[PDB]
């Protein structure tokens, strides 16, 4: 099926998801001395204190972290958002070198990875439903840049080996995702879409200004993974990107000035 690879990466998705090339795709490059402050962006709003993590599962494409999101336990709202949006996992995106991996790009520069924590619209009822309004989620993409160690990352980090192959769980409880966060909340926002098939157009996308820095240990450790299954060969999992596309019809606001 899809991948990242030559034969079935982002170049291959649109014959099998001709959405590939809508109206509304990302990622997309954020040109700084483009982007539009907008005064009247109520302050952001993330209320991650009642968070319950559940589980970390490799799923062939990247890992994800998985939350409970049964209650309003862990949320994002304000911001460009309209109402309650619930956390339900958080993934990255990495490179095979430092000096890539990330999917949006500033000024076309790319970060060594990029933190994805997505979040849906609770008056949609469920996550499936979610998927399918142009307003359904709400996702905010985080940096990296590889320098001192983030201390909040290591727990992630330990547990890693054992979901090397993809299918592969381990119970992730108790993790406070508040500690993969930058002082700063300013951010650049526009309407987009998920970044992996089927690429549905129905993400507001809250991609903060400040990166968060991580160790080249840590990364490294990132790039141990396997994207395919156990027993079967080694392929590393790095370069699980997308990469940038046409801004076309869109305007990227910006918090600050
Ligand atoms: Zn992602």
């Amino acid at each position: 099926h899809w991948g990242y690879g030559k034969h079935n990466g982002p170049e291959h998705w649109h014959k099998d998801f001709p959405i590939a090339k809508g109206e509304r795709q990302s990622p997309v490059d954020i040109d700084t001395h483009t982007a539009k402050y907008d005064p009247s962006l109520k302050p952001l709003s993330v209320s991650y204190d009642q968070a319950t993590s559940l589980r970390i599962l490799n799923n062939g494409h990247a890992f994800n972290v998985e939350f409970d999101d049964s209650q309003d336990k862990a949320v994002l709202k304000g911001g460009p958002l309209d109402g309650t949006y619930r956390l339900i996992q958080f993934h990255f995106h990495w490179g095979s070198l430092d000096g890539q991996g990330s999917e949006h790009t500033v000024d076309k520069k790319k970060y060594a990875a990029e933190l994805h924590l997505v979040h849906w619209n609770t008056k949609y009822g469920d996550f499936g439903k979610a998927v399918q309004q142009p307003d359904g989620l709400a996702v905010l993409g985080i940096f990296l840049k590889v320098g001192s160690a983030k201390p909040g990352l290591q727990k992630v980090v330990d547990v890693l080996d054992s979901i090397k192959t993809k299918g592969k769980s381990a119970d992730f409880t108790n993790f406070d995702p508040r500690g993969l966060l930058p002082e700063s909340l300013d951010y650049w926002t526009y309407p987009g879409s998920l970044t992996t098939p089927p690429l549905l157009e129905c993400v507001t996308w809250i991609v903060l200004k400040e990166p968060i820095s991580v160790s080249s240990e840590q990364v490294l450790k990132f790039r141990k993974l396997n994207f395919n299954g156990e027993g079967e060969p080694e392929e590393l999992m790095v370069d699980n990107w997308r990469p940038a596309q046409p801004l076309k019809n869109r305007q990227i606001k910006a918090s600050f000035k």
